[PDB]
């Protein structure tokens, strides 16, 4: 009963710890694609100044 | 026995679970970070090439 009490406290830990893992990996997925999104619209907005620098250019 | 045990299953299902939402997640961070570090590195060479053409010009 321990055994699996044990086992279960600590599956149940690492759960309460993977689905934490799992909403700060999400958070980081969501967070960074938001950064990776900002860095992809600067990136565009690097490549349309880019263009323009070279246009006056 | 079978409460914990049951209970333990699922918590080790809930964790294998999690761990994938969390390595699923993980796998999207790690996809999101590679595309961050090209696309910030292109935002960084963009900004660059974009430094270059406004010294140009």
């Amino acid at each position: 009963l321990d055994k699996y009490s044990e086992a279960l406290k600590d599956a149940q830990e690492k759960l309460e710890l993977a689905e934490k893992k799992a909403t700060d990996a999400e958070a980081d997925v969501a967070s960074l694609n938001r950064r990776i999104q900002l860095v992809e619209e600067e990136l565009d907005r690097a490549q349309e100044r880019l263009a323009t620098a070279l246009q006056k250019l």
